[PDB]
């Protein structure tokens, strides 16, 4: 009942690209776009959490062709169209400076992604992954930390609780808990989906809490620019209360080593009561209440 692998890089499925629209808005950093395939002619089916790989077209510079890529779903089950045709993706371009070989450097795959046209193929595998899937669980708790790209994952989750069509589309799951995105992002123009995210927490205000941390926007206690540890310190006496209930998933995504400042705020609240958090957040993992995708 999770679908996994229903194409593979031998054989992958060619999809078409539907839309392609720019995410972060004027005055922000870089390029984030989003991209909605069409899955008609094929059976892929995916679920929440979930990724997807696609393949460039192209050579490497040894002339060997280029590998998959894979990216987090940003769509739910049933598309952002509520019909169970489409798969969407959030993809940032990678690029990076001029100490890298003399000058600026681009991303194979992800330029190849954001500068993609309506009408093009594209070949797609998957899905792939069971770390990040949502309890069916309608009373759960969800804590969600995500910075930039990571935010993809929790928009199928929070489109799943939250949105009239999904909500009248899926009749076993209405959902009744509590959940809180902390969202990193470096400009309030680089908030990926903000109108979404806000009209959600003004529906929903007992349902769903929604902090920022915007880097060049906000100052940390010490003066620093805000990053998502600073606002996890902030409140890290709440999110260990949250996450002490039994029915607490607590899921983490977004780029390499956002995860360490994350456990230093919540071991110094665990602390307190004398419960040692890495010890406390292995059986949180041996459990399936802890799901981490970091990249
Ligand atoms: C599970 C998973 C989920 C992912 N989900 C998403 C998602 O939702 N959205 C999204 O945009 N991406 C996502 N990615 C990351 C994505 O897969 C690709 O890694 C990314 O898009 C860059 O691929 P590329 O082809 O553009 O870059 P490549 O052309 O392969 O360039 C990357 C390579 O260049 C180097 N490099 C990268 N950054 C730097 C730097 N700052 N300084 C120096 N060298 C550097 C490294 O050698 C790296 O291997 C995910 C990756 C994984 C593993």
């Amino acid at each position: 009942d999770v679908p996994v692998n229903l194409y593979r890089p031998n054989a992958p499925f060619i999809g078409k690209v539907i839309s392609n629209e720019p995410l972060v808005k004027e005055g922000g950093i870089g390029i984030v776009q989003h991209i909605k395939f069409d899955l008609t002619g094929g059976n892929l089916k995916y679920i929440e959490g979930q990724s997807i790989g696609i393949i460039p077209p192209g050579v490497d510079k040894n002339g060997k062709p280029e590998k998959l890529r894979l990216y987090s779903i940003a769509s739910t089950r049933h598309g952002d169209d509520v019909d169970d045709k489409t798969i969407s993706l959030c993809v940032r371009q990678l690029e990076y400076k001029h100490p890298e070989s003399g000058e600026t450097v681009y991303g194979v795959c992800s330029t190849y992604l954001t500068h993609i046209e309506p009408g093009s193929e594209v070949k797609i595998t998957g899905p792939v992954g069971k770390e990040m899937l949502l309890p069916d669980d309608p009373e759960a708790n969800v804590i969600m930390l995500a910075g930039g790209t990571g935010i993809a994952p929790m928009r199928t989750y929070l489109w799943r609780m939250f949105k009239d069509a999904e909500r009248a589309a899926n009749p076993e799951y209405q959902f009744k808990g509590f959940s809180w995105l902390v969202f990193g992002v470096p400009t309030t123009p680089n908030i990926l989906y903000k109108e979404e995210l806000e009209e959600i927490q003004q529906k929903y205000p007992d349902n769903f809490r929604l902090t920022y941390a915007i880097s060049r926007e906000q100052k940390n206690p010490q003066g620093g620019r805000m990053y998502i540890q600073d606002r996890v310190a902030e409140h890290a006496d709440q999110l260990w209360q949250l996450i002490k209930n039994q029915k607490t998933h607590t899921y983490i995504c977004g780029l390499r080593g956002m995860e360490e400042g994350i456990d230093a705020a919540l071991s110094a609240a665990a602390a307190k009561e004398g419960v040692t958090w890495s010890d406390y957040q292995k059986d949180l993992k041996k459990a399936g209440r802890w799901h981490v995708e970091t990249y």
